[PDB]
């Protein structure tokens, strides 16, 4: 806890180099001690306080720490002549020691404390080992020579030690009767120092890598102690020998520094950052020794002497003033904040140069130099005031570099060798202009540009459109690099050519008022050109790529259309496009010579149309033709195909910035229509229907659509509208008597006939009639019509409906319906004593409940069928009667026997293998079981009733036997979720036991059909778990009709309670469908088994609808890969409007890969799903280039 407060924060990529090195403390040298011991006491204590000073001279001699490469030395004091050799793996460390010294014999380190006692003679030899001077004339204070840890060491800190001959002397402590070791008596005969430097040297000799020296800092402030200390240690000798790797020499502040880098280094520094900040400084580089003034009081004092070799990447003071002079060959200037001078030498030089100088900075360039880089780390573009045929930097604010030459005649000499680059990616270049040169820009890193400016979007039109507002010319080569693109420049030309890398890439199109574009095509590509927004505009222009696989497309949403027309010539159109006030021009060219006829434009988001369509309707003759404008029909937003039945549930998203939307009702048929509609969310202003004309308020409880006309409703954007409706055709009405002929044809676009005759019924003939009956017979196909309720009275009027098979698949629907066919006496049917009563006369003489004018026609013709009347009417009356061979299989809720979770109810007798399932008008289920056993011609029949209406509660499911011909037993289950009947097939016992080949299948009613079959004749080899979800996922990239059903019964149900709350127990049901955008992988990186774990994101937001949301589209960059989760049960439900649904998955949550399929890689789309896992807390969360997923 206490170390935690002498740690630091990281900093990342310091724009200027800062010190690093320890700064000394003050009064470490002997001085301190000898002041202290200056004070008369006794002799013995004087020598305990040098001794003291020794040892902890000597105790840190070498503090290593091998895993961060770091040797320290500060703590040396006492260990002179010091050589760290660190070529060798554990480094050689080699010095002289500080050693105790006697008058007489001197230092003997060879003999013990009785040996030395008799070579002095200061006791008697009976004398107690304890009343000996322990240590005298022998003892060594680095004890022995520290042994430095093997490890690979950079980073070395140098102390200034001395070694020191300590003088000492016997003394008799007569009190004590002992003998000690004392400081000698000045008093005397003339004594030498108690303690004597001997030397003040030191030696490091670098390795190969690259190795930097950090001597003391003696000299950090102007202090008067620590200028006095910095003077004392102004003789130290450093020798420092770099090696091949390079080596970095940070000044302590004092002393002779000796050093010999060596050449082959491409780079050693020398840096002052360790001096005063505001110290003046004076470097030449080419002078091989050199001394560093101090200004003391009066004088200056040389605290530095530095002979240097090798060295070429000077580092300034500070924030001093200073005069930097660089040598022939290459150099690099870390130059101080405090202004000053840099006369540069020949060769190459870089200069890093900060902000806020607070004196002009003047840049001298010698004659023999060749080029030149300044570096503006914390500099932006917008500081710079673009001053005319001067190479000097100007700033808006605060000094300005001052560059100049040698000879101002030669200043043309810098034509292209001036380069200035800047923090936001911006690279100015000096070129020569026509009579001198001018600071222009070459390059611009779009990358910096963005992290200087997220606020502002990172169009290359925008950038170059500031510079040349802020009055910054352009090089006629500009490099417009980063970026997943490169833009081409020639402003001469004014012209911007794309270069394309990635395929498929999305990439967004704005003109320039003064700089025409050019787009090169590239498969897949996809542009949208904005609403313009000046004046003036020069003209667009695109290279368009056919390759007529993956076709580009130009789309014009944002534009807002207004006026659309176009002209041919040269083999390439020119299309003009107006705003409501301003204007635009195109130029489609192609590459080929000729038009792709495959980059269909998007000019409307629901009006896109093919190049070749245009290009028909656009005449040969080149003369302007409106091809497009806003006079014409309102901006079509919402399609709604009306011959589609029941309930539809319109959506629509909300856009708040327009607040307008547009629904439109197109009827493609010849029945006129009515909508009855109901509005859930949302409002209308009415129906347009001239340009200049208020609309008129139409009720959405019945809206008319004559027929092949379009219906068009304006919607406020404000909130999310959501709009449910059922429309049905027009009836048509046949009164007339006679003979009449009507073909499949004429009437497939009409849903319903009624005959209302007025004397004499008209001879119905449906021509081409293709009854459906799943079975020939004709008795049976009666009863299942009947027993159902399909056949429905209504007082006196007899409604029948029949289907019909087309070429198109599903099932087609129509209803015969008869008024007045019941008599007076038959209107009381809902009493059923009545109708048994009335149940002999019908199968006596049904003549006498029978209408005169419908006597002669009984029967009618419907093309290959005859339907006899008398005999519905028969079997209606037997129906009632044996109600009050065929039963009625009925469930309930809370019915069924214990993935399949629920309730298990199973049908006794096997079916066939086809199946075919029913859904009532009303909502109420109707399952479809065969007998597979002609002794009596009987099926069974599965009531669900009220199953739409209520089937988030519903869990039940379904079994049944399947026999074969060679007597095969295979077992069937299935399970209801709304629009999917999953339904599974097992051999079982076939072919072996418990292993059973699992095939699934499922029946999904599109358009809503009320009968839907399922023959299963091939359903290829095995339907396995990957096979269902990866077809499903195919589908709904693809927007295909299964899963747009699935979606709009799904979205339906989610307002049983009339707004947005979707209880838990419908989201197990419903599995969850994410998109997402990846950059790229390696073909096959995952696989089955694997783990994904979820960023540590707030949220990942997940969609269960994509149809109608409109989240799966194509959008970005790169490839898009769609997940699949079969429970994501336990999420919770985020502030939606009522119609949206996005829940967020907590971050942490781990999912199981299971079947990861890459066929359509060439696509750039992935299809993955995942499973539910638990807090097992594994796994990963990006790609192995970096690219995080679920964004």
């Amino acid at each position: 806890s206490i170390s935690l407060g002498l740690t630091a924060a990281s900093v990342a990529f310091p724009p200027l180099i800062i010190a690093t090195g320890p700064i000394a403390a003050i009064g470490m040298g002997a001085s301190s001690i000898a002041r202290n011991v200056a004070r008369k006491e006794e002799r013995h204590t004087q020598w305990l306080e040098y001794k003291k000073f020794l040892t902890d001279g000597s105790k840190h001699i070498v503090v290593a720490s091998p895993e961060r490469g770091l040797l320290d030395f500060s703590g040396n004091k006492v260990f002179g002549k010091m050589v760290l050799d660190l070529r060798q793996s554990p480094p050689l460390l080699h010095g002289e020691s500080s050693f105790n010294a006697d008058r007489k014999i001197g230092h003997r380190p060879d003999l013990g404390d009785w040996q030395i006692r008799e070579k002095v003679g200061y006791a008697n030899s009976i004398s107690p080992y304890s009343s000996l001077a322990h240590g005298y004339a022998n003892s060594k204070w680095p004890r022995t020579i520290p042994k430095i840890p093997s490890g690979e060491y950079d980073t070395i800190i140098l102390g200034y030690g001395h070694q020191y001959q300590a003088n000492t002397e016997i003394e008799y402590l007569s009190n004590w009767i002992v003998w000690r070791e004392a400081v000698p008596d000045s008093t005397s005969r003339h004594k030498r120092p108690p303690l004597e430097v001997l030397n003040s040297q030191c030696t490091v000799i670098a390795g190969e890598r690259k190795t930097t020296v950090l001597p003391l800092r003696v000299l950090s402030d102007l202090t008067p102690e620590c200028t006095e200390q910095a003077i004392s240690l102004k003789d130290y000798k450093f020798i420092l020998r770099g090696g091949s790797g390079g080596l970095a020499v940070q000044v302590g502040g004092a002393g002779y520094y000796d050093i010999d880098a060596n050449l082959v280094a491409k780079e050693n520094t020398l840096s002052f950052r360790g001096l005063p900040e505001e110290f003046p400084l004076t470097f030449d580089l080419s002078k091989q020794t050199q001394s560093v003034m101090l200004k003391t009081p009066d004088d200056e004092v040389p605290v530095m002497t530095i002979t240097q070799k090798g060295i070429n990447t000077l580092v300034g003071t500070a924030a001093g003033k200073d005069r930097l002079i660089g040598n022939d060959k290459d150099n690099t200037f870390h130059t101080s904040s405090g202004g000053g001078t840099v006369i540069s030498g020949g060769g190459n030089n870089r200069y890093i140069i900060p902000r806020d100088l607070k004196t002009p900075l003047t840049l001298t360039l010698s004659s023999n130099s060749v080029s030149h880089e300044i570096f503006l780390p914390e500099t932006t573009l917008a500081e710079l005031k673009p001053v005319a045929f001067e190479l000097s930097l100007i700033y808006w604010a605060g000094n300005n570099i001052n560059v100049q030459p040698e000879d101002e005649a030669k200043l043309n000499h810098f034509a292209g060798n001036f380069r200035v680059h800047t923090r936001d990616g911006m690279t100015l270049e000096a070129v020569s202009r026509e009579n001198g040169i001018q600071l222009a820009i070459s390059l611009c890193d779009v990358q910096r540009w963005q992290a200087v400016y997220p606020e502002e979007n990172n169009r290359p039109d925008a950038i170059l459109d500031r510079l040349h507002d802020m009055g910054w010319s352009l090089t006629p080569e500009v490099r417009f690099q980063g970026g997943e693109t490169q833009v081409s420049y020639d402003p001469l030309t004014r012209q911007l050519v794309y270069q394309l890398q990635a395929r498929y890439s999305e990439f967004q199109l704005a003109g320039s008022r003064h700089h025409t574009t050019a787009v090169t095509g590239t498969p897949g590509s996809r542009y949208i050109i904005m609403k313009p927004v000046t004046t003036q505009i020069l003209p667009t222009q695109i290279i368009l790529a056919g390759d007529n696989d993956h076709p580009e497309t130009i789309d014009l949403l944002e534009a807002s259309p207004v006026l659309v027309e176009g002209k041919k010539d040269k083999n390439s159109v020119i299309l003009t496009i107006a705003t409501i006030q301003y204007s635009l021009q195109l130029t489609i060219s192609g590459i080929e010579e000729s038009l792709p006829e495959t980059t269909r434009v998007a000019i409307q988001p629901q009006d896109t149309r093919l190049l070749g369509d245009v290009l028909r309707i656009l005449p040969d003759n080149g003369n302007w033709v409106g091809i497009f404008r806003s006079g014409h029909t309102p901006t079509v937003n919402r399609l709604e195909n009306l011959m589609a039945l029941n309930q539809v549930m319109t959506f629509l998203p909300r856009v708040s910035g327009s607040a307008e939307q547009v629904l439109c009702l197109e009827n493609l048929g010849g029945v006129r229509k009515k909508v009855e509609g109901e509005l859930l969310s949302g409002k209308l202003k009415g129906a347009w229907k001239a340009e200049g004309e208020p609309t008129v308020p139409v009720n959405i409880s019945d809206l008319s659509i004559p027929p092949y006309s379009r219906l068009y409703l304006i919607f406020e954007g404000k909130n999310n509208v959501l709009l449910r409706s059922k429309v049905h055709a027009a009836p048509l009405k046949i009164t007339s008597a006679g003979e009449m002929q009507l073909s499949e044809r004429q009437w497939q676009q009409q849903e319903h006939i009624i005959v209302k005759p007025d004397n004499e019924a008209p001879s119905l003939i449906l021509s081409e009639f293709r009854r459906f009956t799943i079975s020939s017979d004709k008795t049976f196909s009666l009863k299942l019509m009947c027993h159902q309720g399909m056949v429905r009275i209504d007082r006196r009027s007899l409604s029948v409906r029949l289907f019909y098979l087309r070429e198109q698949p599903g099932i087609g629907s129509l209803r015969l319906t008869f008024r007045d066919f019941f008599t007076e006496v038959m209107d009381t049917t809902d009493r059923e004593i009545l109708e048994k009563e009335l149940r002999p006369i019908l199968i006596g003489d049904t003549h006498r409940f029978i209408n005169a004018a419908y006597k002669n026609h009984l029967n009618i013709q419907l093309g290959d069928g005859v339907l006899n009347l008398a005999d519905i009417v028969a079997e209606y009356a037997r129906i009632q009667k044996e109600e009050t061979a065929i039963m009625t299989t009925t469930v309930t809720t809370d019915s069924g026997e214990l993935d399949l979770s629920g309730r298990y109810k199973s049908v006794p007798m096997a079916r066939k293998a086809d199946t075919l399932y029913h859904l009532t008008p009303k909502g109420d289920l109707q399952i479809i079981y065969q007998v597979a056993t002609k002794m009596v011609n009987q099926a069974m029949i599965v009531s669900l009733p009220n199953y739409r209406h209520e089937w988030e509660k519903y869990n039940l499911s379904i079994l049944s036997e399947i026999p074969q011909n060679n007597n095969t037993v295979v077992h069937s289950i299935l399970r209801v979720n709304g629009p999917t009947m999953q339904v599974r097939t097992i051999d079982y016992r076939g072919t072996d036991e418990n292993n059973p080949i699992v095939s699934f299948s499922d029946t999904t009613f599109i358009n809503g059909e009320q009968m839907l079959s399922y023959d299963s004749h091939s359903s290829g080899r095995v339907y396995s778990r990957e096979e269902y979800m990866m077809w499903e996922l195919q589908q709904r990239v693809s927007e295909a009709s299964s899963a747009r059903t699935q979606d709009y019964w799904l979205m339906d149900a989610a307002v049983r309670n009339g707004e947005w709350k979707i209880t838990p127990e419908l989201l197990r049901h419903t599995p969850g469908y994410i998109r997402s955008t990846v950059s790229k992988w390696s073909r096959g990186w995952l696989k089955t088994g694997t783990i994904l774990q979820t960023p540590e994101d707030r949220n990942t937001d997940v969609y269960l609808t994509t149809i109608q949301n409109n989240v799966f589209s194509r959008q970005g960059g790169g490839y898009q890969v769609y997940y699949r989760i079969d429970g994501m049960a336990g999420a919770d439900i985020a502030d939606n409007a009522p119609g949206e649904t996005r829940c967020t998955l907590r971050p942490g949550t781990c999912f199981e890969v299971t079947s990861v399929d890459e066929r359509h890689y060439e696509w750039n789309i992935i299809y993955v799903t995942l499973k539910t896992c638990g807090w097992s807390r594994n796994g990963q969360s990006k790609t192995p280039n970096g690219d995080n997923l679920f964004n």
